[PDB]
């Protein structure tokens, strides 16, 4: 349609948390969406990244399983939460706890995938407490977009905010 | 205050996850006037049954005291409380309840209505802290839609609710 991906430009906008859309009919499987809290977190530019490959958030190949992992729920059209080592167009390292969600099509081949980004090491003292926090936030925006139906919104927020501190608790256990 | 936002947080009531209630503060017996089926769920009761009461009605008196006082100094000033009660169902049965309150609508110090939504802990079967963000950082986009909360104050406040949730469970499950 094209009602529907206008109600998603407005979602991004005025979202709390980091949001990015990618094309999945198109085989570089660029950015069509990056929102601000996205660009100030990454240190980019609308423009000059918009239409390129979020692979660009890394240098080199510091991330093999969870790209793996990645390429496998993109073709599947299935979620996923993961640990990757980015870089700000600065340079300055940080780690993204990634939530993948396929936006739109059909349940094995989605039109979007949508991306959000949870930057670990800003919080006063609990990384599952904020990441939990940033699943359910995250949860009520998919709500909005109208990826997840209106009745299964009260398990998928409590599955993401444990999966999402499950995740951080394996993220702190590399000693 | 005005209106064409309470079109909106009736739609936010109806589909949302979390357990939702809004209270009149222009009466001082401070009545709900919206509670929905989570919340209706959560409680065991029906929704005509409760418009037009207070919420103290899940109480059982004198046991929530300090508690009590919080809550009222939050009504009070027009500022936001996490609070954990001692609670009962329509049949009588014992839970705990992290509530939540957020004024909305009015001027800082009288808001029009109050927001509450209520976390059973001791449900989930596996991270209480995990369950009661998540639950924080949900309702933190809740707020955003009745035009409470909005842009960078919406951020903000998600991760501050999700961080006083947390610490609440925490002290919760310290007393036992
Ligand atoms: C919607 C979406 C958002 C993404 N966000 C990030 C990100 O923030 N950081 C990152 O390193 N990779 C991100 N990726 C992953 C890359 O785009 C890429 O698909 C992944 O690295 C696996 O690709 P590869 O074929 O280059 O190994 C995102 C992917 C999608 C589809
Ligand atoms: C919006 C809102 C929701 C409330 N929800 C609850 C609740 O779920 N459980 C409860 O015990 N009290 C709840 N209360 C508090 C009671 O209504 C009352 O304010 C509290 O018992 C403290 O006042 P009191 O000492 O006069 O009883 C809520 C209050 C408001 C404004």
């Amino acid at each position: 349609d094209q009602k529907q991906f206008e109600k998603i430009r407005a979602v991004f906008d005025r979202s709390g948390v980091a949001l990015t859309l990618v094309d999945m009919s198109l085989p570089e499987q660029p950015l069509v969406l990056a929102n601000p809290p996205f660009l100030r977190m990454t240190g980019y530019t609308e423009g000059q990244i918009l239409g390129f490959n979020c692979r660009f958030l890394q240098r080199g190949d510091e991330n093999a399983q969870a790209r793996a992992d990645i390429r496998d729920a993109l073709k599947l059209g299935r979620e996923l939460q993961v640990v990757l080592r980015n870089y700000r167009a600065n340079d300055e390292p940080f780690d993204n706890l990634l939530f993948l969600h396929p936006v739109g099509g059909r349940p094995d081949a989605p039109d979007y995938f949508l991306g959000s980004q949870f930057e670990l090491g800003r919080s006063g003292n609990s990384e599952e407490a904020a990441a939990a926090g940033h699943a359910g936030y995250l949860t009520g925006e998919l709500a909005r977009i109208g990826t997840v139906a209106a009745r299964l919104e009260m398990d998928s927020r409590r599955h993401l905010a444990q999966a999402a501190a499950a995740l951080v608790r394996a993220w702190e256990r590399r000693g």
